[PDB]
């Protein structure tokens, strides 16, 4: 299914502190994650922030050893069946989540936040979503509109990287095929549901099987190579788990 990225949450949003200091939960000494959902961990060093959605309450689950969870109960049970109903410590809607700071895993940009993205899945994935904005074309239309109406969202403007490293490079769409893509395609707005799934098919067919990884331990492998060993590398140093549906 998904490879489920552990994004460790290291300063919480002042509206959420007085939730997690009631709870008793303190992000710097017990390990707390927000567990987005990939199918391109290769495409983990591009990661601008994390997407939560306003839309979704959240569990906070209690993983073992230290560990928290924050996803949905649908996904949480996915998780530990690898009960019918887990009963987390407390919940929390993604909007008390907007502005935390984060570190995802071989994220190269720095100062990451929890931002939100409006037409995240409930009912797919664990509600929280990784953001690869050069290429996840998904990504780079939800980036664009949140820098387009940071007040409609509840951002600063300034959280919002539109400076994109690249890390894939393709010889079809370039160093940041979700860019072209989104450009080419003419595609306007988060809610272009079918459109997106097209480019997002477009974007993972060129970068898995004609990409070429521009950063990290594989940088110059194919992406077909390389991105099961950053899987398995994930994996190993316990940044990351399988996830299946």
């Amino acid at each position: 299914g998904y490879v489920g990225i552990k994004i460790r949450l290291t300063d919480v949003a002042p509206q959420a502190q007085e939730l997690f200091k009631k709870e008793s939960l303190d992000v710097k000494e017990n390990k707390v994650y927000l567990v987005a959902a990939t199918l391109r961990p290769e495409t983990m060093y591009g990661q601008t922030c994390c997407f939560v959605s306003p839309k979704i309450d959240y569990g906070v689950f209690d993983a073992g050893n230290g560990d928290y969870f924050i996803t949905t109960e649908r996904a949480f049970k996915n998780m530990s069946f690898e009960r019918g109903y887990y009963k987390p410590l407390f919940t929390i809607n993604g909007k008390t989540l907007i502005g935390s700071r984060i570190d995802a895993p071989y994220a190269v940009n720095k100062n990451l936040r929890v931002l939100p993205m409006e037409t995240v899945l409930a009912t797919k994935g664990t509600g929280v979503v990784t953001c690869v904005p050069s290429d996840s074309p998904d990504d780079f239309v939800t980036t664009r509109d949140l820098a387009n109406k940071p007040e409609y969202y509840g951002i600063e403007k300034d959280w919002v990287q539109t400076d994109i490293v690249p890390i894939v490079h393709t010889e079809k769409y370039g160093d940041k095929c979700a860019e072209f893509l989104v450009n080419d395609l003419k595609i306007q707005s988060p809610k272009d549901s079918v459109q997106l799934a097209n480019a997002k098919e477009l974007a993972y067919k060129e970068g898995f099987y004609n990409g070429t990884m521009l950063i990290g331990k594989y940088k110059g492998d194919k992406v077909e190579d390389a991105a099961p060993k950053v899987k398995q590398d994930l994996i190993d140093e316990g940044l990351a788990f399988v996830y299946n549906e």
